[PDB]
């Protein structure tokens, strides 16, 4: 039903936001972002920077992501990911929209980009998810 959204997708570095909840029957007012990036790109990706702001009306939650840098996919062994999970608190129930800001670093390039996502699951889907 709902699905992953693609934030990001180019050289083989991928950010996704995957939508939860916590598995225990809990609130359906805060949304679970699970955001992942992984790499099968050819090159290292060092230096990313990813934050997060979304509107007044709702706290963002930000935490720490479990990493920095992603090593050069290879096909003998295993991709490496970075995780990062954000709570969004949306009590009074708005659209959300996110803002992201996006840096790294690859090849002989710095790579730097912002934008919006927008594509949140209905805030009354928060608890069936």
């Amino acid at each position: 039903n709902i699905l992953p959204v693609t934030v990001y997708d180019q050289h083989g570095f991928r950010i996704l936001f995957h939508f939860a909840r916590d598995p225990l029957p809990g609130r359906s007012d805060v949304l679970v972002v699970v955001v992942s990036m992984l790499s099968t790109a050819p090159q290292p990706i060092r230096n990313i920077v990813f934050q997060s702001a979304v509107p007044k009306v709702m706290k963002v939650k930000l935490q720490p992501p479990s990493g920095t840098e992603l090593p050069a996919f290879n096909p003998i062994v295993h991709p490496s990911a970075i995780t990062q999970v954000l709570l969004l608190a949306n009590p009074q129930k708005e659209k959300v929209r996110l803002r992201y800001k996006l840096t790294f670093t690859m090849g002989d390039q710095t790579y730097n980009e912002m934008g919006d996502v927008d594509q949140f699951p209905p805030p009354e889907t928060w608890g069936s998810l």
